[PDB]
């Protein structure tokens, strides 16, 4: 309302959940603040593809949230946000109730684009997914009945997605996951099938040696690679799969059954978003300038995989590269900013800065990490690491990711820098 | 004099010149900072190792020091401090003058201690030194005598040694030079001896994958390399190497040629900090707590390689940990603030920080970087990295410490990480 701005979050996600206390925290108690998602508890994503070889459950990774928020002052709709009307400034949720906002800020996450590929959908055949914590579940289920009834196992990363991490990741641990059972042996074969232009280009170029290391890795354990491949069905519990070349031609077509599959679908924009005229790229992501605000509404702002960043390369196969937490939480902090600042007059000034890309794998006992930036090469930071200092990297930001989303963020997030002071 | 701190910075190096500056500013124009060194020039020394192999002139990475320190309001002697009367709080210098101070800043760096092994000295026979803009120029000048009369290069680190990283750089590129003159193949034998229990220890029990990389350095460039040495002496143009087992037991004995020979020698405290009876270590390195005050001496700090850090390890042939830039920058503001609060009442309560080791080696069109906190494993981080990335890094620093050596430095040093924000 006039004089008392009603600031609106959608999505409770890792750009979401900590925008939503640091809205409220910046605001104070003359503003409303809600936030709207269309699940009623917070997951830690990065956990899902060991949820999804059973290395972690749900309870360890998710929580509900109403009364974290609640007791911060923030109002908690659990509900789908099915139409934004950025005119009248209404957003119908799925119940058919309608929220009114003076600033909207889009936190909404990837859409897991399965209709790219016919029959991919976790629900239509053997190709499962571990990005949410419901399907990575789904694909330890899978998982274990491919346990009792060996099969071949195809992991990978579909045409455009922009997420390869998690995939080499979900299959070193599936590797390692079989070898503990002694099932290794049982396998006929397991196959890597990546969009990527080449083994560990990550949809960033590659970074360090990421090639040599994940290509070297990949032979180890026994993994079957291929790259420059785009998936075009799954049907009969057969992939489909086309190689190309580097200019778009064919090099060879393939059919591979699956027993076992988890495949990194492409992105997009969720729809409640992508719906809104003349808001978002034609992936459905929203157009933001570099204050995170809307280039098309000004009291529209957006943080976390919903904006939209522009390619910097052409791939043979389309891919995508990642938007990832710290950038993410850059995102919210500089959009929590200039919204404050509109509410006072000011213009916000704030950006999220230098692009980059952070991303941690736990292997068990260790892991890789990488530190990217800025997009474009030759990069200012170009690491790819592996250790046990990774393992316990990761372990230790988990637990304090999800204790800072229990307690309230202020807060200029990142100060893991305080190991050094 | 009283109200009017008279604080004294012994050595203008990488730790004592920015201490100047950042006393002076700290302090303001109530009281008097003078600079006291040995040299009337400053000296980028990460560069030495270059302008040993003449890919680097003096002028490139030294300047006089005295216009830009006084244009700041500090005093410069460009002298020789020969004693320290810790009592009487009294310096003398090499011309017989004597300065008193309030508050004494050592910053000296290490003695050079060629005395441990006879005949090692630059001046005593064919083995050279790259720790110092004035041997780095020595050494490069043998270098030239070697291709004249081509012969047996000899190149590492000595027992006792702490600053492995030069070795492996120097060696590295006296070879890549050795080609780029296409003359690589004129040497009889190219040979890496050092004390480190491995390749690739580097004093701190290895990083990311430094024993790895360096190993295939070193044989990729024909390099014959032995770890666990110690030089008895070097005579005749020969070197005498023992090499020990883990129990400190020889398990051979060599009497190496030298044509042209770099070791990196183990560094004492110099005579005059030394000389100061129960300031230091049995190494005439000064005894401090975590403020960076003398344990004796309360008007007495210290900061860089002249302060004693305790062994977290002892390697079969000794062994020290390298002190760095960036924890020498922190002691130095932790010193700096600490006096500043003693001149006020309030007892400085700040400290260096975690400990930690930083340093970037430039091969030419790339380099190779590392990053290791804190002193013990398991480590917090600890990343070896190569890429063109290193070399822009090191290009780019030298560039702004020495820009920053002649404008001034306020200062909170590193805000290098501007280049995220
Ligand atoms: C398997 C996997 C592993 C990853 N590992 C890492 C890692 O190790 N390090 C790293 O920095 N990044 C990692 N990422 C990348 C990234 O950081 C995450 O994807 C992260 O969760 C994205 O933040 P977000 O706020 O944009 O989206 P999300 O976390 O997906 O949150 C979006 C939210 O809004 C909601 N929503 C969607 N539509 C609506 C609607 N119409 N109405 C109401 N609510 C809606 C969602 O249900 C959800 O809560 C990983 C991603 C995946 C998939
Ligand atoms: C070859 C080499 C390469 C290195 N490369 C790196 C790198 O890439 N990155 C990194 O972080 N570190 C590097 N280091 C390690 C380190 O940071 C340096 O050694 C650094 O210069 C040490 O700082 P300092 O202030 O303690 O000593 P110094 O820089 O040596 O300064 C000490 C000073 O005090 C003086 N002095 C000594 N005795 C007296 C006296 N009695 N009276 C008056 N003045 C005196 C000196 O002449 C000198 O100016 C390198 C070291 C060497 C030898
Ligand atoms: C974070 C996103 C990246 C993708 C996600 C995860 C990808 C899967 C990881 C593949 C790595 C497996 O391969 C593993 O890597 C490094 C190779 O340098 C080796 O480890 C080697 O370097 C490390 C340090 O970095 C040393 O501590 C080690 O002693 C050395 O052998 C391992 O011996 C090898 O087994
Ligand atoms: C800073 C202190 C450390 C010591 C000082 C300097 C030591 C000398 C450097 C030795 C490195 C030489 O060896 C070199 O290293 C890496 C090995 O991973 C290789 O490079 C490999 O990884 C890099 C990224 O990290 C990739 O970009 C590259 O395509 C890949 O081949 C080089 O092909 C090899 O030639
Ligand atoms: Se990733
Ligand atoms: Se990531
Ligand atoms: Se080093
Ligand atoms: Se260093």
């Amino acid at each position: 309302m006039r004089g008392s701005a009603h600031v609106v979050i959608l999505g409770a996600g890792t750009g979401g959940m900590p925008a939503a206390y640091e809205m409220k925290e910046a605001l104070g108690s003359g503003h409303e603040v809600t936030l709207i998602s269309a699940n009623d508890y917070f997951q830690f994503v990065p956990s899902n593809p060991w949820v999804g070889v059973g290395w972690k459950e749900r309870d360890d990774i998710a929580f509900p949230i109403r009364h974290y928020v609640e007791r911060k002052g923030i109002h908690f709709i659990a509900q789908s946000a099915e139409q934004i009307d950025a005119e009248a400034q209404n957003i119908t949720l799925a119940d058919g109730n309608t929220v009114h906002y003076d600033y909207l800020m889009i936190a909404t996450g990837p859409k897991l684009a399965f209709e790219n590929v016919p029959g991919s959908d976790p629900h239509e055949g053997p190709v499962q997914s571990i990005c949410t914590v419901d399907h990575a579940e789904r694909a330890f289920a899978e998982y274990q009945a491919l346990l009792r009834e060996p099969g071949p196992i195809v992991i990978g990363a579909m045409a455009g997605a922009s997420c390869f991490g998690p995939a080499y990741e979900y299959a070193m641990i599936v590797a390692s996951d079989l070898k503990k059972r002694g099932m290794r042996d049982k396998i006929p074969s397991f196959t890597f099938i990546t969009s990527e232009p080449y083994i560990g280009h990550l949809g960033i170029q590659g970074v360090g040696d990421s090639k040599g290391i994940l290509t070297k890795g990949l032979k180890e354990e026994g993994i079957e690679a291929y790259t420059n491949c785009k998936v075009t069905k799954v049907e009969d519990n057969k992939m489909y799969v086309t190689q190309v070349d580097e200019k778009g031609e064919t090099i060879k077509e393939m059919v591979l059954p699956v027993k076992f599959g988890m495949m990194i679908p492409a992105f997009k924009g969720v729809p409640a978003v992508a719906g809104v005229e003349g808001l978002c790229n034609p992936g459905g992501f929203v157009l933001v300038d570099e204050h995170q605000r809307s280039k098309k509404y000004a009291n529209i702002f957006a943080a976390g995989i919903a904006i939209a960043i522009p390619p910097v390369e052409t791939t043979p196969v389309p891919t995508g590269a990642p938007k990832t937490g710290y950038m993410i939480e850059s995102m919210v902090s500089a959009a929590v900013h200039n919204i404050k600042a509109d509410l006072e007059g000011r213009k916000g000034e704030q950006t999220m800065g230098t692009w980059n890309a952070v991303c941690f794998a736990d292997m068990g006992d260790r892991g890789a990490a990488f530190i990217a930036l800025p997009q474009l090469k030759p990069r200012k930071v170009d690491v790819f690491a592996y250790g046990r200092w990774v393992h316990l990297a990761k372990v230790a930001f988990e637990k304090y990711f999800i204790r800072k989303m229990k307690m309230g963020v202020s807060e200029p997030f990142y100060e893991k820098v305080l190991f050094k002071m």
